[PDB]
């Protein structure tokens, strides 16, 4: 049995002083990074004046020679709107997918120009976001395909064949000659002769990036290898400076290129790069390693170090390496590289760039709650950093070859003059991008200009391949701060363009201040609350500190005892074992006797007045203190969750963050709402699951406590230790022992607590079956006021993702792998059914299976583990029986092989099962088991039906670029948490309030604004909770009431119409690159059980005002009270003799005395399907209290999270 965490995340090599200086700068405050950069970048007045004159001369040349884009001339010539321009280019792209040039011409002449283009040519507009950038300079995340179809029809009917021909020729020039140097390396090489004769050189990029499978990594490898041969053959001995080179991306060459997989990267990726470098060495060409995301920077240094020290590569100086000046570590990376160049004796080619991932780095740091960004946040800071880093490189030209890649004429001029008067080919060079930098560098290369060489970075690939880096380049070029946008911008003067960024930064009030409009991750929510803080598992200092803290957590004698108001209780004690290795004992639990569970409820009842008397803000302060304690203790809490719950470090971090967020969110929501009139329910029984043994545990308990209720906390029998630690933290933060009692044990303890007479409310997260058993036990009971005992139950889902042929396969696969198998599929939100449009199903399925086999399954105390065990042997048996049944029915089953070491724990291999029909799946399988179905596009609406038909409604994912498909699917799906173009897991508190409908639970949403209101007897008005919309059937009903003489009910109906929040439509603060929406809809059909005519009218007003239809109990005998309804109201009303036949319902309204309410409540609990949120009132309550039926519980909350960076960039952030 290996010692826990003994091999958690050992670094590839001991970190040298130079390496440690890199890591120390990773997220250094921006005000601290800039002053040394300002100083390093300072040049003399004489130099600065000379540089401005040279920069001015270059810009005047740029602005002086022929502008006027081909696309712009085409739009002008045919008077095209923007949408027609985009639509036309999409049409041209599609026409060019036809290889036979004559076949394309006949299609244009005989079918396209004549009329219905739809009949012949996967949406035509899949890539319209890219063409929209080409046409308008603006990036839209998704495609209004109905607008584009209308515009394409309009333009063809107006201008016919001539405009189509002009569009085809225009796209042919852009895609074949402007976006790529060539479609193949041999073609790109041919076209490079022209500019090589003028003094340029070339570096070829085989547009290849992010392998998701081993097969794709091998394909990219053989692409690079064949390109190296063709470039080396063409180089023909010209050497690494005058001759052409290649650029590679390491992420192309291995599907798991990350720090977490460092051992595989060094064992499997490194030999591949060495083999390519050996080939580049034989031909004597440059081989440059491109720079990618910030969390790959230091890992790439380990590969660079081995390669530069590998004697088999000696005698060749062509190895090159990109460093990104927008990165805070850039100068320290250069120190390391320059030192490595001295040690190895290799003159490393150093390409200095600004950086291509800025948008994505902002979003990622915010999502992960890290201390700061790894890039600058003001564009001018990157320019200073670049110039400062150029000074460092120019002082080391004897040992490195600097390559200044930039299209910024001011940056160029500053370096040109910084480099001084002595030059020779091989001292340094400039670089630019094909089709972008040649205007500028035609003013640089050659004896008649500045006589400095420029290497052109030449993308290579087919039209399909090119439509990826096309968005990045066009977005980076068209950003409001980008030099190439500003030079084209006529309002921008040359004086603005040649302004020295070094002197502008120096003269600022606070040097290096963060961008005003970008929130640090900790400040995402502004004044409302402090974001929880995460941990960077790519940071070697973090990994080293965490290794120590995780080991120490495994030395602790964790215990959980029955913690009653009076003190710890005795009981039967047993060990708690690591589900990944039963030999690893995590702690001991003493479980609660049934007698002591009943005693705990009585003590909670006795204590309830004293806890209720603590002012709401002071109850909130306890939560905020507990959040602080959990944040401080996160490393230790991580280690407990890893070993007790079988979770990976990554997921444990997110769980602790989520518990912190719950505490701070409910504290803020309390300070926003609760006053004296919002009295507590009383003792609340909180029953929690094992799969989020701290987050969901803490969330339910914190909400009940801060709402003024004492809590009986019953954690899952599998995970009592982290629960005991959470209660200990909450008590330490100030929750009295009598207000929070811990009762470890199995479902018998849970049931004793639920049955106890003083139990005033139940919060349950777990299986639907147990929730249904709890509901049935509570149906027998009423509160002191004679009202039903509230149950909040969140019960999981049968969650689907629909993927159409417009989605990007690699994005889909990554989101599918994460959604289905993260946490061994033990999330209620996990992806269970992937639905693939038939025309892309085979390709996506192939990549999915390939990505499945790259997952590492094992005991979770190693960073390299992706998927841990399932929680118990019984779970493992249940899941495996489902798999084998599917296999026995002939379904295709893909499974990864498990290592022998998993035998000591309870593991299920991640599994893909291909189904014929969604109806093949008849139960939630709570494991790492993804089911895949395929669908024809015309059957999309039927498929949405099939998804809804399961009766569940928790999470739902949609991958598509097409607005019509988004509007269709999101308006027809019935689920609580929607996700567009992203994964469907890890809902964030206050951002994606979490909770569903149907078989997925009662609501209200955890981490949402209606949650606390369910835990008090009089619900407060939540923040932002209102709507200006009035249900029109409600209004028709109120007029009908006035017509029948029911004046008071008519007034009460209109009041409900105004009070309803139906139609609330909010955007919630969150990370950049994402839009997080929160809306209130009708729940569905409300079961009405009235007793009196007036009671029925009030019930009907309540249901209609919230958008619902109704089924009214025919046994009430009140049919004569609804004679002559307007058809609009009639459409919403049905009468039910057999309630179970007319379901499912989405809620219920009951009128009666205490005995009648109990009888109806019991009958309702026996209705099959969803647990119904039931509201009850006496006739007198209805007459006295306008809120007798609370409208909070008659609407349905919906969260939708849309990844607006999905098209390849952040448009809003590019205007920053
Ligand atoms: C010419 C060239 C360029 C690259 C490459 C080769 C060659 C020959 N390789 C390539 C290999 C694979 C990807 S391409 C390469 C790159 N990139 C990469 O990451 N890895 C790589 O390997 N690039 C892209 C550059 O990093 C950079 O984005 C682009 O060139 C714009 O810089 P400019 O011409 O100085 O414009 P300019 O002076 O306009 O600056 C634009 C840049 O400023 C930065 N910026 C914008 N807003 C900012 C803000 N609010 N705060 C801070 N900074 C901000 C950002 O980096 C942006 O790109
Ligand atoms: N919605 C979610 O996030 C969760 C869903 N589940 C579902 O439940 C299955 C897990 O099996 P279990 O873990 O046994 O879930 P379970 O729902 O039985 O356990 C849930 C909680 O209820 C308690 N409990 C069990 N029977 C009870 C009863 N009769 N009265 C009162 N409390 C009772 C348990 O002790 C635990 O604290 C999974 O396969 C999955 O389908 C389980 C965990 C989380």
């Amino acid at each position: 049995a290996p010692a826990p965490f003994a091999d958690f995340a050992p670094p590839v090599r001991p970190q040298s002083t130079l390496r440690r200086a890199i890591t120390a700068a990773y997220r250094r405050p921006e005000t601290e990074c800039l002053p040394p950069l300002v100083e390093a970048a300072t040049q003399s007045k004489e130099i600065r004046d000379a540089a401005a004159s040279t920069a001015r001369k270059l810009i005047e040349a740029l602005r002086g020679k022929h502008s006027g884009s081909g696309v712009e001339g085409l739009v002008q010539e045919y008077s095209l709107s923007s949408q027609e321009g985009v639509a036309l280019m999409c049409l041209a792209e599609a026409l060019l997918r036809i290889p036979d040039t004559a076949t394309r011409d006949a299609l244009i002449r005989d079918k396209i120009a004549d009329g219905n283009w739809k009949s012949h040519l996967r949406s035509l507009f899949v890539n319209a976001a890219t063409w929209g950038l080409v046409v308008t300079g603006k990036l839209t995340s998704t495609v209004n395909d109905r607008s584009l179809a209308a515009a394409l029809t309009r333009l063809i009917s107006r201008c016919g064949e001539p405009v189509i021909r002009r569009g085809v020729d225009m796209a042919m020039r852009m895609m074949g000659e402007q976006f790529v140097t060539g479609e193949t390396i041999r073609e790109a090489l041919k076209r490079s002769k022209e500019l090589e004769e003028k003094g340029f050189s070339y570096s070829y990029d085989m547009l290849g990036e992010a392998a998701t499978t081993a097969a794709d990594a091998e394909r990219y490898y053989r692409d690079y290898e064949s390109a190296i041969h063709a470039i080396g053959k063409a180089s023909a001995g010209r050497g690494i400076y005058e001759g052409p080179g290649i650029s590679i991306k390491l992420s192309a060459l291995h599907p798991r290129y990350s720090r977490a997989q460092a051992a595989r990267v060094m064992g499997e990726l490194l030999p591949r790069v060495k083999a390519l470098a050996l080939l580049a060495k034989n031909y004597d060409i440059g081989l440059n390693i491109d720079a990618e995301e910030a969390d790959r920077l230091e890992l790439s240094l380990d590969l660079l170090e081995v390669l530069c020290l590998d004697g088999d590569l000696s005698g060749w100086n062509g190895m090159g390496f990109v460093v990104q000046a927008y990165g805070k570590r850039c100068p320290f990376v250069l120190d390391f590289i320059i030192d490595l160049a001295r040690r190895s004796g290799r003159r490393i080619m150093v390409r200095l760039v600004k950086g291509a991932y800025w948008d994505a780095e902002i979003k990622r740091a915010q999502l992960d709650g890290l201390a700061d960004f790894p890039v600058f946040t003001r564009k001018i800071h990157t320019d200073v950093s670049y110039i400062a880093c150029a000074a460092k490189l120019l002082a080391a030209t004897d040992v490195v070859f600097p390559q200044f890649a930039t299209h910024n004429a001011q940056t160029l001029a500053a370096i040109y003059h910084m480099a001084g008067k002595d030059f020779h080919v091989g001292k340094y060079e400039f670089q630019c991008l094909h089709g972008m930098g040649e205007p500028l560098y035609e003013e640089v290369v050659g004896r008649g200009k500045l006589d400095r060489p420029c290497r052109i970075y030449a993308p290579v690939g087919t039209h399909e391949t090119l439509l990826a880096y096309l968005v990045r380049r066009l977005l980076e070029n068209g950003a409001n701060s980008s030099f190439v946008h500003r030079i084209n911008d006529p309002k921008v003067s040359i004086d603005e363009l040649i302004a020295d960024p070094v002197e502008v930064v120096r003269a600022m009030p606070v040097v290096g201040a963060k961008h005003d409009r970008i929130a640090l991750p900790a400040e995402l929510f502004g004044d409302a609350r402090t974001n929880s803080a995460g941990l960077d598992l790519s940071n070697e200092e973090t990994l080293a500190s965490l290794t120590e803290a995780l080991r120490e957590s495994a030395a602790m004698k964790w215990t959980a005892l029955p913690q009653l108001a009076t003190g710890p209780a005795a009981g039967e004690t047993r060990t708690v074992l690591n589900p990944g290795d039963h030999r690893d004992v995590v702690g001991s639990v003493t479980e609660t006797s049934e007698e002591d569970a009943r005693r705990a409820v009585r003590l909670a009842a006795d204590a309830a007045p004293d806890w209720a008397a603590v002012p709401p803000s002071e109850r909130a302060a306890c939560l905020d203190r507990a959040a602080e304690l959990m944040q401080a203790r996160m490393p230790t809490l991580l280690g407990l969750i890893i070993r007790e719950a079988g979770k990976s470090a990554l997921n444990a971090i997110a769980e602790v963050r989520e518990a912190i967020d719950f505490l701070r969110y409910y504290a803020e929501q309390t300070r926003r709402t609760l006053g004296p009139g919002h009295g507590p329910l009383g003792p609340i029984v909180c029953i929690s699951p094992w799969n989020f043994p701290l987050a969901i545990f803490t969330g339910q308990i914190a909400a009940a406590l801060v709402a003024g209720n004492p809590v009986l906390a019953k954690p899952a029998e599998e995970t009592p230790l982290i629960a005991a630690e959470g209660v200990r933290i909450l008590r330490e933060a100030g929750i009295p022992a009598s207000a929070l009692q811990l009762l470890p044990g199995d479902g018998r303890v849970g049931a004793a607590l639920v049955a106890a007479a003083e139990t005033a409310g139940v919060m349950f997260t777990g299986s639907t079956e147990v929730a249904r058993l709890i509901q049935a036990q509570l149906a027998d009971r009423l509160s002191p006021a004679g009202r039903p005992i509230p149950l909040i139950a969140e019960t999981g889902g049968q969650n689907a993702m629909i993927v159409d042929s417009s989605a990007l396969a690699e994005q889909v696969v990554g989101d599918v792998i994460t959604s289905a198998f993260d946490s061994a599929g033990q999330r209620c939100s996990a992806l269970r059914v992937l639905c693939l449009q038939e025309d892309v199903a085979d390709r996506i399925l192939t990549m999915l299976k390939g990505a499945l086999h790259e997952l590492h399954i094992g005991r979770t105390d190693r960073l390299s583990v992706d998927v841990g065990p399932v929680i118990t042997s019984e779970a493992k048996d249940n899941i495996e029986k489902h798999i084998e049944r599917m296999r026995g029915l002939g379904r295709k089953v893909e499974q990864i092989g498990l290592a022998s070491e998993t035998g000591v724990g309870t593991f299920v291999p991640p599994t893909i099962i291909e189904l014929e029909k969604l109806s093949d799946l008849q139960r939630e399988v709570f494991g790492p088991v993804l089911h895949v179905i395929r669908y024809r596009r015309d059957d999309l609406d039927r498929l949405v039906d099939d998804v809804n038909a399961t009766g569940y409604g928790l999470t739902f994912g949609l991958h598509t670029r097409l607005d019509e498909t988004i509007a269709h699917v999101t308006s027809r799906i019935k689920a609580g948490n929607l996700y567009i173009n992203r994964n469907i897991i890890g809902a964030v508190v206050g951002v994606q309030p979490f909770g569903g409908r149907g078989l997925s639970g009662t609501g209200p949403k955890a981490g949402g604004p209606l949650y606390l209101g369910r835990l008090v007897t009089t619900a407060p008005v939540p923040p932002q909770h209102s709507s200006v919309h009035t249900d029109p059937v409600l209004l028709d009903f109120a007029k009908w009431l006035d017509g029948k003489g029911a004046r008071a009910e008519a007034e009460a109906a209109r009041n409900a119409g105004s009070s309803s929040a139906l139609g609330l439509d909010l955007e919630l603060p969150g990370p950049v690159g994402e839009r997080n929406l929160y809306t209130l809809h009708a729940r569905g059909r409300i079961l009405l059980v009235p007793a009196t005519e007036s009671g029925l009218y009030h019930q009907l007003a309540a249901a209609l005002a919230t958008g619902n239809s109704v089924a009214i109990d025919a046994a009430s005998g009140l049919q004569a009270s609804l004679k002559n309804l307007p058809q609009t109201v009639g459409l919403r009303v049905s009468w039910s003799k057999d309630w179970a036949a007319d379901g499912p319902f989405a809620g219920a309204l009951v009128e009666g005395d205490a005995e009648r309410i109990r009888a109806v409540n019991k009958a309702i609990a026996a209705l099959p399907g969803p647990l119904l949120l039931v509201q009850a009132a006496s006739s007198g309550e209805i007459a006295r209290n306008p809120d007798a039926y609370c409208l909070n519980w008659l609407v349905e909350e919906v969260s939708a999270s849309i990844n607006t960076a999905a098209a390849g960039g952040n448009a809003s952030l590019m205007a920053i």
